[PDB]
Parts: C-alpha cells; structure tokens; sequence
C-alpha cells in the first residue's frame, strides 16, 4: 500500500513540479513518468537517481529504508 | 571509471561477504551478482534495497550521491 511510485508522486508534489514539467526536464516520456509513480514500471537505476536529483531527495527515501 | 557495480563489489567486501556467500543470502544467482558488480547487467530496485541493506550501506551511496 505503500511504493516508491507513490514516494515519487509525493517527492514531486513537494518539489513543486506537474507531472509533465519534471518528465520534461527529465526528458523522459510523460507516460513513463505515469507509469513510474503508478508502480506499473520500474525505473532503471540512473532514472532513479535523475528524479532523486529533481526532487531534492534521497533515493534511501524513495526506496522505503 | 567508477561505477554501482565498483561500489557494490567494494561495499560487499567491506562486510566480509563472498560473491556467492551474498548471492546465497540474497537468493540470487552468483553469475546475477558478478553481472551487477561487473556492470553488465543494472539491479532492479528491489534488488538493489536488499543489497544496500545486506552491506549496510545507502543506496544513495551505492548510486553515487
């Protein structure tokens, strides 16, 4: 009931990005970013680390530690 | 030149464990674990939650923050 989907909606929302603001200067696909927050996919580890980095989060944060 | 599979590898001998002593631990394949430490193959994120937590590192570490 908990993910990292939804921790990377959250970290986004505090960041203050729309979801298609932080895919475009992630330059990855919008629905990607759909998808990742959704938990439908996994984000590859260098993805993870770019959104950790937009969001001003840690990825141990996003992860559930 | 320095890589997740570097840390891992490094982070894996910091806590004493062999590459099929953790693989064994993890239930993963010793070849899945010498292609992550190798960079052949990237871990996904619930494999690499367990391992930061196996070696008592984080995963922002591992990442390279």
């Amino acid at each position: 009931a908990m993910s990292l989907g939804k921790r990377l909606k959250e970290a986004r929302q505090k960041a203050g990005y729309t979801q298609k603001e932080a895919a475009e200067k992630l330059n990855i696909g919008n629905n990607n970013l759909s998808n990742y927050e959704r938990d439908y996919r996994d984000p590859d580890t260098d993805t993870l680390l770019k959104l950790s980095n937009l969001y001003n989060v840690s990825t141990d944060y996003l992860l559930g530690k």
